[PDB]
């Protein structure tokens, strides 16, 4: 009925991370620690890092879903609300339903799960480019956190897990994520809320 969203960096030692993108009005992407709280713009590029102590095997994948936050809510499904799932802004890969996508990689997976109707994307994990410590995904959230007939104002959790071939887990990490037109003010704003 719910996913779970325990923390749990198993035996890789999996973790996310973000950028320090600062709360300008001009942002598109700023990731509050304080709230463990994703702060985006529609469409936009939010880039997720995957750290890991250890190499997982060939094979590992990495998956994205959204849930509701509120406990009321969470058995509801995450989808796009009634306008944008018409807008026809298809990628080509991604189903018009699915709020979350990943950007610029051609083998992205999107699952709707036969028993639970709930919605994900999952890619190959891959190692780090030369030079670099960590591999990153960049994500796309479809719909505004007000929008009516969808999120319609309810706070939402990204769950990222880590799973084998089979899909069984190896790693969980999450975050709150509110999709707004102006994330740098809405993260000031409720970083001074929690002061
Ligand atoms: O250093 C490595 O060998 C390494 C390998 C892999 I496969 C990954 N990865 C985990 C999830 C997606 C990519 C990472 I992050 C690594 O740092
Ligand atoms: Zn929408």
């Amino acid at each position: 009925s719910v996913p779970s969203q325990k923390t749990y960096q198993g035996s890789y030692g999996f973790r996310l991370g973000f950028l320090h993108s600062g709360t300008a009005k001009s942002v598109t992407c700023t990731y509050s620690p304080a709230l463990n709280k994703l702060f985006c713009q529609l469409a936009k590029t939010c880039p997720v890092q995957l750290w890991v102590d250890s190499t997982p095997p060939p094979g590992t994948r990495v998956r994205a879903m959204a849930i509701y936050k509120q406990s009321q809510h969470m058995t509801e499904v995450v989808r796009r609300c009634p306008h944008h799932e018409r807008c026809s802004d298809s990628d080509g890969l991604a189903p018009p339903q699915h709020l979350i996508r990943v950007e610029g990689n051609l083998r992205a997976e999107y699952l709707d799960d036969r028993n639970t109707f709930r919605h994900s994307v999952v890619v190959p994990c891959e190692p780090p480019e030369v030079g670099s410590d960590c591999t990153t995904i960049h994500y796309n959230y479809m719909c505004y956190s007000s929008c009516m007939g969808g999120m319609n104002r309810r706070p939402i959790l990204t769950i990222i897990t880590l799973e084998d071939s089979s899909g069984n887990l190896l790693g969980r990490d999450s975050f709150e994520v509110r999709v707004c037109a102006c994330p740098g003010r809405d993260r000031r704003t409720e970083e001074e809320n929690l002061r």
